[PDB]
């Protein structure tokens, strides 16, 4: 749990700070992570668009 | 459960706001001293440099 967190947590900065491409990591859990990182990809998406 | 799964859905629907172009809305769980928090403060920076732009 703690690793995955503090990754997307990453994941987050990077899209802060512009990059848009930074692949979004944990998509695929079947969990909680996993609903996070959809949702972090999503919204990835809707500032590329 | 309280303590980490419920939090992660929370600021998993946060994401999804801003994702919706609701650049308002509070973002929860800033103030917690452990990994929650600062994925917390993540959101909220990301959330600020939004409303820069």
């Amino acid at each position: 749990i703690t690793r995955p967190i503090i990754e997307l947590s990453n994941t987050v900065d990077k899209i802060a700070e512009g990059n848009l491409e930074a692949e979004v990591p944990h998509q695929n859990r079947a969990d909680e992570i996993g609903i996070l990182a959809k949702s972090i990809e999503r919204l990835r998406r809707s500032l590329k668009v």
